[PDB]
């Protein structure tokens, strides 16, 4: 019936079309040790943020989800000031990133104390039922997110956590996969803690070519993202080209109703401006929050998918996902 969004419960039937994995602002942990000369200017970044919620309207959009992880960022007061000045519905996440690319050293010393595991269980606790710092806005997903190959040790934890948290919630799981590795673990370490499939997404599945392990992991009943469309050649990530080869090869065996596509945007970086090397930078031209309506999409209908298979997978899906 309802879901913790940054202004407050939505009733998941008021959802209707939903992007699962866009950022408004994104950080690497260590972004903010740089705030000297990567300011975030609040106003100017903002204003972007609110041009990159319209054009999702524009397609149709009525809600996102927001996974920033809590070391890479995570603002909720901002995400609120971006529903409220656009009507957009945004449900935000409460997790840690992957040991890789996180920030691993704190609970890594109460990881010695004994509590990690609990520590982040309560975490997770205060931040889906109670609110997150100052706020009072509450986390409708947890983000949870493995390594390349591996899920650590680290990564377990917070794994273990999510279980626990998801068992007394029914709260929804959203991970990283890391370079097309670990979504069948994932769903199997899941369900093995006793979590349910039918409210898990493993994500960035897309950066996986070969349709055998997207069907490993849809084996385990659990929802799957395609969700960086438009990340060519930059962290692994095969080609637009190779992921819609995919998706068609899952469409035709009937695996609509698991599967869910976003682009992964991050439309403000934390930290100071960068460019990308004119190579990347042309190849990664697409990664913005219309390509899936204005290419993508487009692309499918060519090929024969029907219009209501589409919406299963932006309307019927989300919606799903968010019922009890
Ligand atoms: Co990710
Ligand atoms: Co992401």
């Amino acid at each position: 019936e309802m879901v913790e969004t940054v202004c407050g419960p939505v009733p998941v039937e008021q959802l209707g079309k939903t992007l699962i994995h866009e950022h408004f602002l994104f950080g690497y942990p260590g972004f903010q040790g740089d705030v000297t000369r990567g300011t975030f200017r609040e106003d100017e970044s903002l204003r972007v943020a609110v041009e990159a919620a319209e054009k999702m309207k524009r397609h149709g959009i009525q809600t996102v989800v927001d996974p920033t992880p809590n070391d890479c960022g995570r603002n909720p007061a901002f995400l609120r000031r971006v529903a409220e000045e656009t009507g957009l519905n945004i449900i935000c996440a409460t997790g840690y990133y992957y040991e890789g690319e996180g920030a691993p050293p704190y609970f890594q010393f109460r990881r010695l104390l004994g509590t990690a595991e609990d520590d982040i269980y309560d975490m997770f606790m205060a931040e889906l039922t109670e609110g997150i710092a100052d706020t009072g806005i509450k986390a409708g997903v947890i983000k949870l997110a493995s390594s390349k190959g591996r899920i650590t040790e680290y990564e377990k934890m917070f794994f273990r956590a999510a279980a626990r948290a998801q068992k007394e919630t029914g709260a929804v799981i959203i991970t990283h996969t890391q370079e097309g590795t670990m979504g069948p673990e994932q769903a199997a370490y899941l369900l093995e803690h006793g979590a349910d499939p039918k409210k898990i997404v493993i994500g960035h599945m897309c950066g996986n070519t070969d349709p055998d392990y997207h069907r490993k992991t849809l084996a385990y009943g659990v929802y799957i993202a395609f969700d960086r469309f438009g990340i060519q050649g930059m962290v692994g990530a095969p080609t637009d080209e190779e992921r819609v080869r995919t998706l068609l090869a899952l469409l035709r065996d009937g695996y609509e109703k698991q599967i869910m596509l976003s682009h992964d945007t991050v439309n403000v970086w934390l930290g100071r401006p960068f460019t990308l090397p004119e190579p990347f930078a042309e190849m990664m031209k697409n990664w913005h929050v219309e390509h899936l309506f204005v290419n993508i999409i487009p692309a499918l209908k060519n090929e024969g998918i029907r219009d209501e298979v589409l919406e299963q997978m932006f309307i019927g899906n989300p919606a799903a996902l968010f019922s009890a």
